[PDB]
């Protein structure tokens, strides 16, 4: 990943995750990776500003063994070029609970079924400026 | 014991790494690596509370190809068993700057001359929670 990679985090169900960053003044999509590795992946949180044939919308998959999952899309999207962001990544036994910064919050399924996050890379236009555990 | 290891890193001179974190209740000591890799480190700071044959003193060095450096020590020793603690490190062509949570401040050789830092990693008896970038 050619962006923050942080690993031997051994990040267990009941702690929190605060990424904040700053957001490119031409942004065209940004994301967040979680997981064992970049090939097994309980979380790719993608919001696409205008990439991939999406608009203002956030595409979050899973990936188990470098195959992508099935796609899951969101349409609240309060993320705007140019402005620093901090969303926050809740990590619970069966799902995951994404909190992003208007105070919308919604859930992924935890497919891969992992007990520990150890893996957490960033990419796209975005560059991160804290990252948190809690 | 190994935390969390920061790859990507693009520390840049004048840029400020911020760790923020948590010391054991009975620390023998802890350390922050920082550099290229694991064997091309320019500052290995060590607070050792009572080990290697040091008590209450902070260790730092640098670490090339492996080899270790000649070792530099402050007396200087901010650190309470057992407590959250911050540490501030930025850095020139000539040397890094080290600031410790109660206002003291000290200086390292830049061995290495590094242009940037792209590696950054946790050792012993503490816990990260906030690593930020300013
Ligand atoms: C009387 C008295 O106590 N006087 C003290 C001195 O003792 C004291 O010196 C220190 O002593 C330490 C202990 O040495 C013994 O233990 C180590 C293992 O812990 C053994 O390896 C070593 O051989 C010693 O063994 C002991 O030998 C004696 C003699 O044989 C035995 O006693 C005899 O026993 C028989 C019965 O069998 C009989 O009774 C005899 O009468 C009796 O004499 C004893 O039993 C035996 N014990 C054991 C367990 O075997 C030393 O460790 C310490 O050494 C460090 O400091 C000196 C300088 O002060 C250096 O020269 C030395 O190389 C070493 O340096 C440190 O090196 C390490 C690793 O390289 C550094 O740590 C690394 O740092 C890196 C960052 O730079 C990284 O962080 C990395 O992770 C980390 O690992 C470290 O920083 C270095 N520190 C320094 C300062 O250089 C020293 O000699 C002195 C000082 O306290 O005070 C006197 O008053």
């Amino acid at each position: 990943a050619c962006g923050l990679v942080a690993s031997n985090l051994n990040l267990k169900p009941g702690e929190c995750l605060r990424v904040r960053g700053e957001v490119a003044a031409d942004a065209k999509s940004f994301l967040l990776n979680l997981g064992k590795d970049d090939n097994n992946l309980c979380l790719h949180f993608n919001p696409r500003f205008n990439a991939h044939g999406d608009v203002n919308t956030i595409v979050c998959n899973s990936k188990d063994a470098g195959a992508w999952g099935a796609e899951q899309r969101e349409s609240a999207f309060p993320f705007q070029p140019g402005s620093v962001v901090e969303v926050c990544i809740s990590f619970n036994q069966t799902d995951l609970t994404i909190k992003l910064p208007d105070g919308y919050e919604f859930k992924f399924p935890n497919r891969l079924n992992l007990e520990a996050i150890n893996y957490l890379s960033a990419g796209g236009d975005f560059k991160i400026k804290c990252v948190a555990f809690e």
